[PDB]
Order: C-alpha cells, then structure tokens, then sequence
C-alpha cells in the first residue's frame, strides 16, 4: 500500500491537528499512516533529543489508531537535513501524500516560509498537505 | 449543509488538470462537492477578456470535475481582493474541508518556487492547503 507520511517535530495542539486530519486521509484510502520525526545523528545529537523523538512518535502514532488509522512509528537518523529526509523518505515508500504542519503567521510587512515547511513542500516529489 | 473541497484554478493547463483530478478524488472520497474558484480585482484594470478567459477556466474545470466522477459548482471571484486573500477568505465562507492548489515547482532557471498565489494561500489559509504539482 501507498502511505500517508506525517511529518511531527514536538507534541503540540497543531502536531494533533495534523495528524488527525493524515488520519482521515488514510481511513479514506485505506492505507497505513507512516508517522516520521528526522534527527541528523551525529555527535550533535544528544540523548534528551532521541528521548523526545520517541516519546513524540508513541503519542502520535496513538492518536493515528484513535482516530480509526494504522499508524507505524518512523525515526529517520540518516544524517540528512528533516526536509531532505521527509521527502526522500516519503519517495522510499511511494507515499500518496506528505503531511505537515505549518506556523499560522499573519504579516509584518513581510510573510515568510520556516525553512523546513519551504524545503519540505517545494521539494517533495508527492502531494503536500499543509496544516495549521 | 455540507462542507465542499475547495479549487483553486489560474488557467486551462496540464497542472491545473492534475489540480482538479486531485479535488474531484477527495470530493468523490467524502461525498461532498467541488467549488472551483478563479480570482480577479475587478477594477478598470481588469479587463473583459480576462473575464472572460477565466468564466471558461471555471466552466472547462467543472467539466473535468464532473468526468471524474464528482459534483462541481463554478465560483467567480470579483470582489476588490488580491487572488490569495480571496481563496482563504472564500475557504472561510463555504467552511471548506480543504483548499487544493498548483505549485509552480520549478522557475525557467530551475529555481524552487512556490508561485506567488501558491505561496501566500498555504500561509495565510485557516483551511487545510492540498498542494500539487
Ligand atoms: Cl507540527
Ligand atoms: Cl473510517
Ligand atoms: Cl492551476
Ligand atoms: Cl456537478
Ligand atoms: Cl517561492
Ligand atoms: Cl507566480
């Protein structure tokens, strides 16, 4: 089956909301959701990193299941940048869609990408979904 | 009494076709209807053939909706806003389940870009933004 990817950095009300609306996709589609959290994996990346990394992933991939989708947990260590490793990753399995969060920001003479949620839609290869 | 998938559409395209089939599988998927929207100020700059050209991107772009097995409802847009404001705000007053838009990809010096509609619709929308290329 095609996946739906979720992309999750922290837990938090919109990290919820994103995954809530990837799991309805998937119970739509009738495929899995992959649930991915991206750290680079070397000397920078300390314990308390990949303790958070996890405990995120547990707590989404039960929000998946809760809201009637198959979830699978994917911690990507592969010494790429987030972007680069979401896409890449979401090209490996032949994903139907990306989903991701973004920060809901209003302007100030100036409006503006978060570098990750730029590259991560500009660069994937599938569907994004953009989520506030 | 149902909440529609909302089209975003610039012009008859092989981009906007990809844009459209997208919709009209999330449409058929939920059992609700596509609204297909075109955008213009409407002001003295605004010129007939332009609205024109856009009434038949509407009417061509429900007729693919329909092929693909969905309903669509045309809605013209002339309402004194810039193109982006008027899709987010227009999401807002259906209470659309999502807006589906086409992203540019690639400028003719093979840059990563959005497209200046694209890109403001995905960070100024309250609506879930489907993003295809
Ligand atoms: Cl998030
Ligand atoms: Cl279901
Ligand atoms: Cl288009
Ligand atoms: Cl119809
Ligand atoms: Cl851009
Ligand atoms: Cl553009």
């Amino acid at each position: 089956y095609m996946p739906i990817v979720v992309a999750v950095d922290k837990k938090s009300d919109r990290a919820e909301r994103v995954l809530r609306f990837a799991a309805e996709e998937a119970r739509l589609r009738g495929v899995p959701v992959y649930v991915v959290h991206s750290l680079p994996g070397g000397g920078r990346t300390k314990d308390e990193d990949i303790i958070e990394a996890k405990e995120t992933l547990s707590w989404a991939v039960s929000i998946i299941r809760k809201e009637g989708a198959e979830g699978e947990e994917h911690l990507l260590v592969r010494g790429k940048e987030p972007p680069d490793d979401i896409v890449d990753f979401a090209d490996e399995v032949d994903a139907i869609a990306i989903v991701i969060g973004i920060r809901k920001r209003s302007p100030t003479g100036k409006l503006i990408f978060g570098s990750v949620a730029r590259d991560v839609i500009l660069k994937a290869n599938k569907p994004v979904i953009c989520i506030k």
